[PDB]
């Protein structure tokens, strides 16, 4: 199994690029991060900032999660992100994604010691 923290890193972190490199970015990343294995994960966001900067969000603006949980945090600053969403004729195992680049505040839920992100809630 995966720890919640490692799963967040696998699904949501891409510090290797400043932004999506092409229209094919989500197709490549959704596959290589193993998010199309058992099904097409419908929606998923990658953050193009350092892991340290994203972990730091857990000490930023405490806000409610979409489901009412109280352990969500919004980044004080905007961050480079890419939204990946199933589109077109996406049918498992032929998964297909729309790549949408943006600069937005991220909202994550945090847990544990160290207190680190364990769920991507939304971006604003």
């Amino acid at each position: 199994k995966e720890t919640a923290a490692a799963k967040f890193e696998r699904q949501h972190m891409d510090s290797s690029t400043s932004a999506a490199s092409s229209s094919n970015y989500c197709n490549q990343m959704m596959k290589s991060r193993n998010l199309t294995k058992d099904r097409c994960k419908p929606v998923n966001t990658f953050v193009h900032e350092s892991l340290a900067d994203v972990q730091a969000v857990c000490s930023q603006k405490n806000v409610a999660c979409k489901n009412g949980q109280t352990n969500c945090y919004q980044s004080y600053s905007t961050m480079s992100i890419t939204d990946c969403r199933e589109t077109g004729s996406s049918k498992y195992p032929n998964c297909a994604y729309k790549t949408t680049q943006a600069n937005k505040h991220i909202i994550v839920a945090c847990e544990g010691n160290p207190y680190v992100p364990v769920h991507f809630d939304a971006s604003v």
